[PDB]
């Protein structure tokens, strides 16, 4: 039993509700939130904008140092920092930005990384402003992902298509 209240179960281990990760983040304190992060940590918009925001700038000025440290991500990898107020732990993982011209079979490695957390809340990868089909990140997720796995969609009307379609 876990605290994630609201969601429509969609498999043996994926659910999904329709709310702000943000919001939901700070409400349930999980062990595990998931950035939509890009190869640099630079989280200016869209998820990571958001919660980089909650955090008062304090997840950007710890992503700076890793990435002095460490150089960027790989598209399709991901890294653990710190969840700051909002989570035990931040789990940015890359999925490929459509926009960019990123080679679109990267999301399934990108959802890989999920599988070595028990339980993550997250939005969909490469959605929003990466530029990717939600509905086909969602089938990615499903057919990836064996952990358990709470997705946040913010859009109402797109949480409703999501559900509405899913197979
Ligand atoms: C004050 N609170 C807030 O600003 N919250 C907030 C702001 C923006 C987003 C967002 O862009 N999310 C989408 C996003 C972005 C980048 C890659 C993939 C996805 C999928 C997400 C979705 O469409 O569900 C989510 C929450």
């Amino acid at each position: 039993v876990n605290s994630f209240s609201g969601y429509l179960k969609l498999t043996d281990n994926v659910y999904i509700k329709n709310a702000d990760i943000v919001e939901e983040a700070k409400k349930v304190k999980p062990t595990v939130v998931v950035n939509a992060a890009n190869v640099y940590l630079k989280h200016g918009g869209g998820v990571a904008g958001a919660l980089n925001k909650a955090t008062n700038n304090a997840m950007q000025v710890e992503s700076d140092d890793y990435i002095a440290t460490n150089g960027p991500l790989k598209v399709g990898g991901s890294c653990v920092l710190s969840g700051h107020n909002l989570a035990k732990h931040c789990l940015h993982v890359v999925g490929p930005n459509v926009n960019k011209g990123e080679d679109i079979q990267l999301l399934k490695s990108a959802y890989e990384n999920f599988n070595q957390h028990e339980v993550l809340l997250a939005p969909l990868l490469s959605a929003g402003i990466f530029g990717a089909d939600p509905i086909h990140s969602l089938r990615v997720c499903v057919d990836t992902v064996r952990t358990n796995v709470y997705l946040a969609v913010f859009d109402k009307n797109l949480y409703d298509k999501l559900v509405s379609s899913f197979l």
